Order: C-alpha cells, then structure tokens, then sequence
RNA sequence: GAUGCUUACUUAGUCAUCUGGUUGGCAAACCUCCGCGGACCUUCGGGACCAAUGGAGAGGAACCCAGCCGAGAAGCAUCGAGCCGGUAUACCGGCUCUGACACCAGUGA
C-alpha cells in the first residue's frame, strides 16, 4: 500500500547557549526561534485548514476537487516513477496553483495528469474564507523553499491525523454496517423496530455504560441500588414498560455509530509539529556541538549559532556515517529541542511482504473486534506465502510478554519452542531481571510517587485559581513534573523496545509477536482520574509496540501484534484457559503458576511467551466468547 | 582513584532513597478573559482546535524568569594503582585512567 515506515530515525538534541556568547542573549535568540516557531506552526495550521474542505464526504458523488485532494496528500501515487524534481515539489505546484500565490501558471507539466490539472482549476475557482485570503497573502512573500516545507507538513498533518484516521474509520464503518446487519437477522428476538423505539426513549433523557446496563436489567430491585449509589434513568425504564425482554438486548445493539476522527490543528499548547529547516538552511558541527539554525528572513547564509547536546559516542548512526538532511525544531515546554533528520537504510527481511501490509490487514481490512480471528488467519497466511522457504520449519519467531516485574521471550522456529530466556527490563543502578518501601527505579511505585505529588500539588492550584478569578489541569499546569514523567514513562518503553530488538539481533529472528495490551497503571492512577493530564504516567504498552515495530522494520523484521487474549490464563502445553481468577492471581504475585489439570509449572512470563508464539500459528485460537 | 581551581555552562534523557533544595520577581516571558476570522466532530446540548504585523487584565499556588546553595559537565593542575620503553633500582614520556541505561520528536477500559 503506502510506505508509512520511513527510514529516517530522527535524533533530538536539546539546545544550549554557545560556550562563550552569553546567558541572556540565548533567551533573546530562543525568543527569535519561538516567534518563528509560532508562525510556522500557525502557517501550517492555516494551510491544512483551507484545504480540508476538499475532502471526500464518504457518501457523496466524487467532487472535482477529490482527485486533487488525493494528490495533495500522496503525490507519489499520481506521478510517474521518473519524476524530474521531487514528489514533494509537485505537491507544492499543485498547492501553489490551487491558491493565488503563483501568477506564472506553469502547472502545465507532462508529469501532471489532465484529470489533476483540470481539477486544480476547480479548486482555485472557489471563494476563500477571508482568512485564507490573508494567509496566502502572507505565504506569497515566502520563498519557494519555505512553501515547499510548508505544504509538506500540512499535507502530512491531515494525512496522518485525518486521512489515515478516517480511512481506518470508513472500513471500520463498512464492516460495522455488515456487523450491524449480521447482528439483526442473527438476533431477531425483539428488535425488528423496537431498537429505534429504544433510541427515542434514550433520546428523551440524555444519557449519551454500567449504570445503563443495571437500569435495563432491573426488576424494581435495582432502584434501591440506584438510590444508594441514576434516578432520572429509572424514569425511562418505567416509560418503556408503559420491557426487560428487549432492554438487555437493545443495549448491546450499540445504536451509536463508531466515532469519526476528530480533526485537530497543530497546537502549540499540547500537541504541536516540529519546524523543519531544509537544505542550505542549517549548519551542523559535530566535533564541537554547535548548530547553525537559520530563520526565514536571513538573506544570504547567516545562521543563529546555538549549542546542542553532544552527539552520543554509543549512538549507532554516527554523524559521519549518514548525512543530515534537515533539522526539526520543536518546543517542549519552553526549551527548544531540535531534531536531526538523516537517512539510515533498512535491511531486507526474509519476507516478500511489508509491515505496512500487516498494518492494512488490521486497520481497515479486519478492523472490528469480532473480526479478529479472520485477521490472524490472513496475517499468518500472508507471511507464510511471502516466506522464501518452508515457513513451517525455519521461520524464527519471538513472543515477548512485556511485564513490569519481568518479561520473557520464547524462541520459535518451526512451531518447536526452543527457550524462553528472559529480558532484563528493570532500570536500577544496574540492569537486573527481577525486583529484589517504594522500589527505586522504573517501578510502578516510583512513577506513582510523582502522581501522589502531582495530585497533592494540583490541590493547591485549583484552590488558588478559584480565589483569583472565580471568587482541571491545563497542558501547562505541571510543565516540568509531567514532562519528566513523560521522559521517564517513554524511557521504560525505550528500554523495553531495544531489549527486544537487541534480543532479536543475537539470534536471526524474522518475526516478533507482541500482544495488544493497553498498558499498566501506577498506584497513583485511580485517584487522579477525570484529568487528561494523568495520561502521561500510563506505562503505554502500545508505546513499546510503537518503538518495537519501528525498530524491527529498520533491522529487517516484521511485527504482528495479535489481538489481546488472556495470554497468561492460557496454558502453554494444553489449551485449558484457566478461569479460577483467584489461584492464578495469587500465583502471579510470586511469579509462578501451575495448570489445573495439565500440570505445567512454568512462570507467568515464559508461559505468556510460549502462548503468543502458539497463537500466531493455528495451534491456539482466540477466545471469541462473545455469544 | 582521591584532591583543588575556574567556567556568559548544566541541574526538563531516565535510573542510581533525584523534574535537587530554597528565596523572590522592573522589564520580559508565562498566564486569565474575550475572538478580525476560520474550522473538525455532533446525541444539535455542545465538545475539541487554530487564530490577527490585536484588545486589555493579573497571579508569582501553578506556569515563566532571575538570584543563592547543593549537585555534574568540561578545561587545567597534583599525587596514587596498573601497562611499556631506554638511559643511568630510580627517573622521564605515553596510555587504560571516571556508573548503568536509553535516545522515530484497528476496536475499546
Ligand atoms: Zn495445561
């Protein structure tokens, strides 16, 4: 499909004042960078704002601007492979011609199709909203170098925030349509039309689901429970009766459609972009760490010279090995961390497919939760048919568990489990493999130690803010405490990621089988609820999946993240699926367990390692216990 | 290795009983109300977001900035542990000499 996994691997080094310029002139130079970072993050946010009205509406006939929308985001598909200048330069010309920032009208190039050339004329012949009129008036004075990097980020912003999140939703909606029907005929008990009637009943009392389930599955006894714990919802049930035979089934109908991807513009507050300085717009010295960042208005080769953190000696891509293509300036808090964009190539894997193909299967081809079993069959079959030799005897495979106490990675080659030797994922003065009152390091109790301070310190902010203008926590409320937790929580995902990758480089593994856990929460997580800010201290098991998959493709490997099973209540020798939920929990505390009748006496990590490798093959099937 | 000095430096990669502790704030930065105007989603109740070569106000709890102390970064100096060479057992010269880790910033709870 698309080449999502790029071979860039950008390294970010924080900025310092030069060793002998000043401590105050550095503030007056970063302010010159923040002012230019404010404009770039706002120019991008305006270009993506003007062009978004040309998007397909998913249910309307193809507008003439649709075939230009697909070229703005992905110019590579709509250009010949022998493009003269760049796939990023034709994107600018189409965006230039769509606006009034080019009076030359040089769009008539052989590489531009007539379907596209005649479509931009249908885009320029459109009234602007009096903000794009001044926007492209500002962008008209910009040099072509700025506009090239300006349309690129804006196009890559919608393509990454809306288009991929929307394309993953259309198929999620098309399969929801089939799933909706396949639920109606298969469950025709008391919802031929009553489900619509229940929607009207739910409309009169805006509830917009544990409480709803209790109200629906109630025989007038739940009224006492509702009073103890709601009161308004009881009226709807009484009105419906004037009931329980269809209430328990109408709730599972999920009348609400899957939510559309809410588009957000690049925000300087919470989630921003990084400003790119293209070719001839920066100078980097790596012997002595100084960076020549150049602003937009600098005439002929003057640069603001800063100092950055020294390039690590243990860093694997050395600056002399690969050339730096661009510098990505972003502002975390107030300190301007810049990032270096270089080219580090990938290695050919032992597969004729790509990781992006595996992305396509789960994201859009098999998006639904009940459609997970078919995803594994297609994902497994795709890898085997693209495998050069017999994949049933020489497909090296790893399956990690990624726990907090410990994690073990089983080694599979031909469905024959070799050895689940563990991972040393704990961060103390030395890399241990297990935890020897709060545990010092990357333990759950240490992360929650900031949260209890974060909760205590947030009780003095709302109290003081109430006396100022009133008489919960903004993105800036805990600028230093939260970012440190961010650099700490993601580091636990960075350590786990490389430990997997370093483990997968010792033995020539071709496939990593991760699970689909959401993550683990520190002890101080269930008390700071109702706040988006608490999301920073969530261990984010998906973040490890982010980094493991990104690195595995770099080293020439594929990652398959199976849907979340129990994976630890599943035995490894037999398919028992222990449902005790008490002996397993008690045994998991001490790190071991035992199968009820199978007799396997492995640990929770090795068994999880063995199961996940077995789940990839046809030996173990998913629970699928919805009915 | 231990010790000392200096630095328009760092203390917002993390861990190592660790966003170090503490004192305040002209400028400024940060911040609270409005939005010239746009714009995503929507149960049409709103949610969420960008935003003027633009309007005021205000808190140092928070953010921001600055000072001090502790701490480590480097540049240099002294001695010790270990390696080698020649000259006449010593000396000079050179080297390993200073923690670990990490660095790409589908659905749903
Ligand atoms: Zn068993």
């Amino acid at each position: 499909p698309r080449p999502r996994y790029r071979e860039e691997r950008t390294l970010v080094r924080k900025l310092l004042p030069r060793p002998g310029q000043s401590k105050q002139e550095f503030r007056e130079n970063v302010k010159k960078l923040r002012k230019a970072f404010l404009q770039f993050n706002a120019d991008v946010s305006g270009v993506c704002q003007w062009a978004i009205q040309f998007r397909p509406r998913y249910g309307k006939p193809a507008e003439p601007t649709e075939t230009f929308w697909k070229f703005f985001l992905e110019p590579e598909t709509s250009l010949p492979p022998n493009d003269s200048r760049s796939p990023e330069f034709r994107r600018l010309q189409a965006f230039e011609a769509a606006a009034g920032i080019n009076g030359a009208a040089a769009l008539d190039d052989p590489a531009f199709t007539n379907e596209l050339r005649d479509s931009i004329l249908a885009v320029a012949s459109r009234p602007k909203t009096k903000e794009a009129q001044r926007l492209f008036s500002r962008l008209k004075d910009y040099q072509p170098a700025h506009r090239m990097i300006l349309a690129k980020v804006a196009a890559e912003w919608i393509e990454s925030r809306y288009r991929r999140a929307h394309q993953n939703w259309e198929r999620n909606y098309e399969e929801w349509k089939k799933e909706k029907q396949e639920w109606e005929q298969n469950h025709p008990e008391l919802t031929p039309e009553i489900r619509e009637a229940f929607n009207q009943i739910f409309q009169q009392l805006e509830v917009k689901p544990a409480a709803r389930l209790l109200q629906n599955k109630d025989n007038c006894q739940y009224a006492g429970k509702n009073k103890h714990s709601h009161t308004a919802l009881c009226k709807q049930y009484q009105q419906q009766l004037s009931h329980d035979e269809l209430y328990r089934k109408w709730r599972r109908e999920y009348w609400r459609e899957p939510r559309k991807p809410v588009f957000r513009y690049p925000s300087v507050k919470r989630h921003s972009i990084a400003k790119i300085f293209g070719e001839n717009y920066f100078q980097a010295d790596f012997k002595n760490s100084v960076v020549g960042l150049r602003l937009d208005s600098m005439p002929a080769g003057q640069y603001l010279e800063f100092a950055f953190a020294p390039w690590p000696r243990n860093y694997r891509p050395q600056p002399g090995e690969t050339e730096i293509s661009s510098v990505h300036l972003h502002f975390v808090g107030t300190r301007p961390r810049i990032g270096f964009r270089f080219r580090v190539p990938h290695k050919r894997s032992r597969f004729d497919c790509t990781q992006e193909e595996l992305d396509e299967l789960r994201s859009r081809t098999f998006p639904r939760k009940a459609q997970d079993q078919k995803f594994l069959e297609a994902a497994r079959k795709r890898l085997l048919e693209t495998f050069p030799g017999n994949a049933e005897q020489e497909l090296r495979l790893l399956a990690v568990d990624l726990g907090t106490d410990s994690a073990r990675a089983a080694f599979f080659i031909g469905k024959t489990f070799q050895q689940a030797f563990p991972l040393k994922i704990v961060k103390i003065e030395k890399l241990y493999e297990q935890w020897p009152q709060p545990r010092p390091g990357l333990s759950r109790d240490h992360v929650g130690r900031h949260l209890q301070k974060m909760r205590a310190q947030a009780s003095e902010i709302a109290q003081k803010r109430q006396e100022l203008t009133g008489t919960t926590l903004q993105p800036f409320d805990l600028r230093g405490l939260t970012v440190h937790t961010a650099r700490m929580i993601r580091d636990w995902a960075r350590l786990n990621a490389r430990q997997i990758i370093q483990l997968a480089e010792e033995n020539q593994v071709d496939l990593i089988v991760l699970e689909s856990l959401r993550g683990f929460r520190p002890p101080g997580y269930e008390n700071l609820d109702q706040e988006k800010k608490r999301r920073v201290a969530f261990f984010a098991h998906g973040r490890i999946r982010r980094k493991v998959t990104e690195k595995a493709v770099e080293r020439g490997m594929r990652v398959v993240t199976v849907p979340y099973l129990a994976s630890s209540k599943v035995c490894a020798e037999c398919r028992k699926k222990q449902k005790d939920n008490k002996q397993w929990e008690k045994n998991k505390k001490r790190g071991l367990f035992k199968c009820e009748g199978c007799g396997s006496q492995a640990q929770v990590d090795e068994n999880a390692a063995r199961v996940l490798g077995r789940v990839f093959w046809g030996e173990i099937e998913l629970p699928t216990a919805i009915p």
